């Protein structure tokens, strides 16, 4: 009736009368709810419907908001398409001494109006297909249409026209300085280069005027690269495949860690012999991964200046990626120089320590700090006190994964739902706009997966699918799911050619997409490789690989520039909090100081976080750069973090800094986050900074034929790590000529 059963649990099929607990803040009653009722989309789209897009506005809102498909700007108004490039004068960097943040942002202009003949006064746009990161928009009023398709990576825009014909409409007129009849290049009164391409025969009219004008019912708008014949000749072969089917198809190649990712269009012809192919505009994470055999498709000099650096062309069918995963692990084991019997009092002041909400995103990291206890507790002999933490994330777990009460009826919180009209589970209470948003489910639910994850490494059993296992791989599903999900899109929180998760459900913002917390869906693809590890599924983990080891690629570049390529030279702060489709901010989604616009990109600190290693001279220019703002090292809060960050590549500064101030206060006190952040324990602090202390520097210059493992490099000396989730031994081969063997269920070196 209204809840299915799957294993041992259940979700929600009916909205469910929520337990307010007697709270009347409006805030807090209003996240209780749903997301929107009308979804503006075709009868052509059907099925679990996309959220978490750069496109995702164009679903919501009756038109559109600002949208980046890069390297262009747009919008869908009654009028028509609105098209925009930030130019270098469009583009600032303005900095808020006060309130600590810095902003990189360009405009909200119009460079022209793509429009129809027949009408500026169309009625709505709506989502009429879509692939994995191109949409087409339908501006529709009648039997007036006009369907336009556009993608990130596209210097393309597609046209096409149902009752009338082409307009493009400008509010000073354009300098149209190549005129070949049925084919334009143009420039904006600013100088911004651009072309317009329609069938042979079909001529521009209007020219030297505010309007162009073309009877043809098809046209494509390119973005060139420069005022160029050469390169209008170019975009030419390519202006008439439209793009209808893109796909981004990845292989995990366990023995090398390598994962290639392939992306390829197919194209419909709009004039006859059209090639079947497009011009990619590549991303800096695309190409400086870029294969080998894809390098002869790359169009030298065809460059684009966007928010995240420069793009670069590339003709044809498909292009390729390889990308190297680095493992992950389930912990850090039992190698630190610590006093054991200080970790062991750590672990039980930890006893006192309490969710500081009922929400899925609160209640979420005090069971990840939990699960990330119970293998320092096992490690340290505190055998039973490692059994009492898996027990309490077994009945935290048992509780959510369950939707009815004793009685049969639904619960009123603490419960997972199943919302038809978009597609999503939906946990309540909800927090962040979780439900009503449809936000942030990987930040959220890679915490119930990281304590599931060590529920299983201990105990197989609790993990079946028939028992508590198929609800994980329900809350899985929602947030990475394969393609022909019968409940869900496809990898609903990944763009798999930005190369991020996009962490706003909706996107109604006028910069695109955003995402905060890049660490925190990096937690997510972490716990999934484990739990998929311990539940023996591989097509499972083999995804989350992918995913892991692609965002990882965009975090390098869009919020670290590790490479010193992206952020402008006079950007203060060596990390960007927040990357939007449209702008980049050193800010945070609340009020806070200086630490945690640096630290939300750290936490929490867990098995997989080693990436954050990879750059040993990024991660001494991050904090030297914090350091010199705070000051000195009394941060402002968060302190155990940055203690955590700068053990990376200073465990003896990591150190001293540890010993001089986590025991500055006592035991948990959700008032006071200034020694220990409220996810983080003072025991995790510990261990984790006196294990990096003894094995040095991570070593990403060497891979593994297994996934779960990690190896480190002191002075020349590597320790190589692993853990074993098989009930059978297992030998792996490192790719510098070392072997191991591996007990079952076990670590290498460090059990403890
Ligand atoms: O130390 C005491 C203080 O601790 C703070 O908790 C921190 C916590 O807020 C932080 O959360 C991260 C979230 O920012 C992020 O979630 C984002 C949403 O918050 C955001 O919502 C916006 C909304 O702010 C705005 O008003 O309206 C928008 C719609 O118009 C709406 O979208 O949306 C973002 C996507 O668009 C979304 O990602 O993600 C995670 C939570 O889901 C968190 O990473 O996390 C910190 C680290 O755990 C916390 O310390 C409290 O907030 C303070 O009140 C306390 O005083
Ligand atoms: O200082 C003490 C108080 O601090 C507060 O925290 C601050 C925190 O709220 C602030 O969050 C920033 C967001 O407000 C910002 O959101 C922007 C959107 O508002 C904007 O929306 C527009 C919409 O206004 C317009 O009508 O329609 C447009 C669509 O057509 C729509 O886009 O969208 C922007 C993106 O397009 C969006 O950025 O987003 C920022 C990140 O980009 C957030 O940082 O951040 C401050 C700095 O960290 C915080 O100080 C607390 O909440 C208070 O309780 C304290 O009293």
């Amino acid at each position: 009736m209204h809840a299915v059963s799957v294993g041992k649990g259940s979700y929600a099929t009916e909205f469910p009368e929520i337990d307010f607990g007697g709270i009347n803040d409006p805030g807090f009653r209003d996240q209780q709810g749903e997301p929107p009722a009308t979804i503006y989309r075709s009868d052509r789209v059907t099925g679990p419907m996309q959220t978490n897009s750069w496109w995702g506005s164009l679903a919501v809102d009756r038109f559109s908001m600002n949208q980046y498909p890069h390297p262009f700007s747009v919008r869908h108004r009654a009028e028509g398409l609105h098209v925009f490039y930030d130019a270098p004068h469009n583009m600032v960097v303005h900095e808020n001494r006060e309130a600590g943040t810095w902003h990189i942002h360009g405009a909200i202009g119009t460079d022209f109006t793509i429009k129809h003949s027949g009408t500026a006064n169309f009625e709505q746009a709506v989502v009429d297909d879509y692939n994995d990161w191109y949409v087409r928009g339908l501006l529709e009023n009648g039997a007036h249409q006009m369907a336009i398709t556009y993608g990130v990576g596209s210097p393309y825009i597609f046209v096409e026209y149902e009752d009338g014909s082409a307009v493009l409409d400008f509010d000073i007129a354009p300098d149209v300085w190549e005129m070949n009849g049925h084919v334009i290049g143009f420039s904006t009164h600013d100088h911004k280069h651009y072309a317009a391409f329609a069938p042979p025969g079909q001529n521009w009219s209007g020219i030297g005027s505010k309007t162009l004008t073309n009877n043809a019912d098809y046209i494509a708008i390119a973005k060139l690269p420069e005022k160029d014949g050469n390169m209008l000749a170019k975009f030419e072969q390519y202006a008439y495949s439209v793009v209808r089917d893109a796909v981004a198809d990845w292989t995990y190649d366990e023995a090398t860690g390598t994962v290639t990712t392939t992306f390829e269009v197919t194209t419909e012809a709009k004039v006859q012999g059209a090639p079947d192919g497009t011009i990619f505009a590549l991303y800096p994470h695309q190409y400086r991964h870029l294969a080998s055999s894809s390098e002869n498709q790359l169009l030298q000099n065809y460059q684009y200046e966007i928010i995240r650096g420069t793009m670069i062309g590339l003709e044809g069918k498909r292009f390729t990626t390889e990308l190297t995963y680095p493992g992950v692990l389930p912990s850090l084991p039992d190698l630190g120089d610590y006093d054991r019997e200080r970790l062991i009092g750590y672990l039980h002041d930890a006893t006192s320590d309490y969710p500081t909400g009922s929400d899925t995103y609160e209640l979420g990291k005090y069971i990840g700090k939990l699960a990330t206890l119970a293998p320092i507790a096992d490690q340290m002999g505190e055998y039973e006190l490692a059994e009492q933490f898996r027990g309490e994330l077994k009945d935290i777990l048992e509780d959510w994964l369950q939707a009815t009460n004793a009685s049969g009826q639904l619960k009123g919180k603490n419960l997972f739902y199943y919302n038809e009209n978009w597609g999503t589970i939906l946990g309540y209470h909800a927090a962040h706009s979780s439900a009503t948003r449809i936000n942030d489910h990987h930040f959220h639910y890679g915490y119930f997966v990281k304590a599931a994850a060590e529920i299983a490494r201990a105990d197989q059993e609790w993990a079946k699918s028939e028992n508590w296992g198929g609800m994980i791989d329900l809350l899985i599903r929602d947030f990475m799911a394969d393609r022909d999900d019968d409940l869900f899109p496809y990898l609903r929180m990944f763009d798999p050619y930005s190369g991020n998760s996009w962490a706003d459900g909706l996107a109604t913002f006028d910069a695109g997409n955003n995402q905060q917390s890049s660490s925190e869906a990096m937690h997510a693809w972490t716990n999934v490789i484990l739990w998929a590890e311990a539940t023996g599924n591989k097509a499972l983990r083999d995804r989350a690989i992918y995913l892991y080891t692609t965002e990882m690629s965009a975090i390098n570049e869009y919020f670290f520039d590790v490479h010193q390529e992206i952020f402008p030279e006079e950007y203060g702060p060596e990390i960007v909090t927040i990357n939007w489709g449209g702008k980049m901010d050193h800010a945070t989604w609340w009020n806070s100081g200086k630490v945690e616009k640096y630290a939300i990109n750290w936490l929490p600190f867990h098995g997989g976080s080693l990436y954050l290693g990879h750059h040993p001279d990024y991660v001494d220019r991050a904090y030297e750069e914090l350091r010199r703002d705070i000051g000195s090292t009394d941060w402002n809060l968060w302190s155990n973090l940055v203690w955590m960050y700068r053990a990376f590549t200073n465990p003896d500064d990591a150190l001293q800094q540890m010993e001089a101030s986590i025991d500055d206060y006592g035991l948990f006190d959700p008032g006071n986050e200034k020694i220990i952040e409220r996810g983080s324990t003072k025991a995790q602090t510990y261990h984790w900074i006196h294990n990096l202390a003894e094995l040095g520097r991570v070593d990403p210059t060497v891979t593994a034929n297994h996934p779960i493992y990690a190896v480190f490099n002191k002075n020349g000396n590597r320790t190589y790590i692993v853990y074993n989730f098989s009930d059978s031994p297992i030998t792996v081969q490192f790719s510098d000529g070392h072997s191991i063997q591996v007990e079952p269920h076990s670590f290498n070196i460090g059990n403890g």
